[PDB]
């Protein structure tokens, strides 16, 4: 219905705002764009499901997220991809892992502080009705 499409539009506005705040954070620059094969050839061969904040923005605009949980699944994929690709004790690996955990923690904390639980529940119930 029209009421439901208004609900999903509000969700998209919210998600674009969260994603923007993550994307402008200097710590998360490394997650803002897809990994370049030219500069990192083995990534395409280790990470089966690449995800980045630019792709998240594209998916928001394609109406691919109907709940905050659907969105956080892709935030979690950005993080888990980074942990899998950077498992070594080397400082370059530990720096990316620290930033990946910070990206995940920051996204969850923004949503916990700013998303009304009844709004996420409404999104869930509309989605389950389809």
């Amino acid at each position: 219905s029209m009421q439901e499409e208004d609900t999903f539009r509000e969700l998209r506005i919210f998600l674009r705002n969260v994603t923007h705040r993550l994307a402008i954070d200097k710590r998360f620059r490394v997650f803002t764009k897809p990994v370049d094969p030219d500069e990192v050839p083995d990534y395409v061969t280790v990470i089966k499901q690449p995800m980045d904040l630019s792709s998240v923005i594209s998916k928001i605009d394609l109406h691919k997220y109907l709940t905050v949980k659907d969105y956080l699944r892709d935030i979690d994929l950005i993080c888990s991809n980074a942990l899998e690709y950077n498992p070594d004790r080397d400082p370059g690996d530990r720096l990316i892992r620290h930033r990946a955990c910070a990206l995940r923690d920051t996204a969850y904390a923004i949503i916990k502080e700013e998303l009304d639980e009844d709004f996420e529940q409404l999104c869930e119930e509309i989605q389950e009705s389809r």
